[PDB]
């Protein structure tokens, strides 16, 4: 699948729980891992509207190449049934 090698930190946590699992199994189904936390295995952060980072986090991130990317990122994926550009969905940029 389209995330094949990715590796999610999911901090959605204002989402509805329908919209979290439905990111999760879109995650799953196509190739993906996901996880509630951070760390150098991670290649991507998905990060809902009112979730923020702190600058500790941000620095791990600049550190370990993550991706930051709104849920959009997987939605439109998804939806193209295409890997897309993450740079488009960054919040922080």
């Amino acid at each position: 699948g389209i995330f094949a090698n990715c590796i999610f930190c999911l901090k959605v946590k204002y989402l509805p729980q329908q919209q979290k699992k439905k990111l999760q199994t879109d995650i799953k189904e196509n190739g993906g891992k996901f996880s509630a936390s951070l760390n150098p295995q991670c290649t991507h952060i998905i990060l809902d509207n009112a979730d923020v980072l702190s600058q500790y986090q941000l620095n791990s991130i600049q550190k370990n190449h993550v991706h930051i990317a709104n849920p959009d990122f997987i939605w439109k994926s998804i939806r193209e049934k295409r890997l897309l550009d993450v740079k488009n969905y960054d919040p922080y940029k």
